[PDB]
């Protein structure tokens, strides 16, 4: 019904054949795991104390050395073409999916017409990005069914959701097709086009530990990851830490050892572009610390 509904805006709006799509959704199938995943209640609250081993470990950085040793030279390249870290790149693909380990148990169709259909508190969302998944199939001229992505849609090895495939994605090694699923040279490019294109300031710092004065200085500890004020401001705050006319967010974290003050920088903002949460960012920002470390970088 509503499927005949989208079908005929794909037909009269983006040129798309109705029996062809017809048939495409015949083999499309409703997954009641993937709305039960979507549907889950708010996890526990882990402190950084447990969130950042998740990510730091010796695991991940090592296989993170062993992507690098070999793609030394298209992140190289990467680097030089979009002025963003290496390291950086290398860290955003350990943190999504383990460096291909983990891109995902689903057919991107199955989950996008899931979400799109059968989803009504997001059904708008994701029968956009179901719209973007066929144009960027039909570019690339693959069957659309061919391709896997996260019960949410999230797709290869930078989990890149269709609209960000369409708007972000690159051919890194000039072959004529863009595939983030199983080549690691363009997804390589595709992190750095994406992290070029959201502000990513070439050689600007990304974090700075602190110190506080005085409790009265917690107030100034921003909610969610949205800057309000200049260093220089929450250095009036009396946060101690880098240049006073920039706008930053400041953290308190629960960590191994205590509570940690950090200050996070524009570069900062860039990386919660990618996934909006100011731990997140932080695993992906020492995570390619160490990373850098052991390549001696
Ligand atoms: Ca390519």
């Amino acid at each position: 019904p509503q499927v005949a509904e989208f079908v005929s805006e794909m037909t009269r709006d983006y040129g798309f054949a109705g029996e062809q799509l017809m048939g495409l959704f015949r083999d499309v199938n409703r997954k009641q795991s993937i709305l039960d995943a979507i549907s889950r209640p708010a996890e526990r609250v882990k402190q950084w104390k447990e969130y950042r081993p998740i990510f730091i470990s010796d695991a991940r950085i090592s296989r993170g050395v062993d992507f690098w040793n070999k793609h030394a030279e298209d992140l190289a390249r990467a680097e030089k073409e979009y002025g963003v870290p290496a390291e950086i790149i290398v860290s955003i693909i350990g943190v999504e999916t383990f460096f291909g380990r983990n891109t995902g148990s689903y057919r991107v169709m199955d989950a996008l017409s899931t979400l799109g259909f059968d989803y009504p508190p997001r059904a708008d969302f994701f029968r956009k990005e179901l719209r973007e998944f066929l144009l960027l199939a039909r570019e690339q001229q693959v069957d659309p069914l061919s391709l896997t992505g996260s019960y949410a849609g999230a797709m290869g090895l930078p989990q890149f959701m269709p609209s960000s495939f369409r708007a972000y994605a690159v051919d890194f090694d000039g072959d004529g097709h863009i595939n983030i699923w199983s080549d690691p040279t363009d997804a390589i490019g595709s992190v750095a086009s994406y992290f070029k294109q959201h502000g990513w300031v070439t050689g600007e710092p990304v974090v700075s530990v602190a110190e506080i004065n005085d409790e009265s200085a917690e107030s100034a500890v921003t909610r969610g990851v949205d800057p309000t004020m200049s260093l220089g401001e929450l250095r009036a705050r009396g946060w101690r830490t880098l240049r006073d006319d920039q706008k930053v967010t400041a953290m308190r974290f629960v960590g191994d050892k205590g509570i940690e003050y950090w200050v996070g920088l524009p570069n900062f903002y860039v990386i919660t572009r990618y996934n909006r949460s100011a731990m997140y960012a932080m695993a992906v920002y020492q995570l390619a610390g160490e990373i850098a470390r052991a390549r001696g970088a």
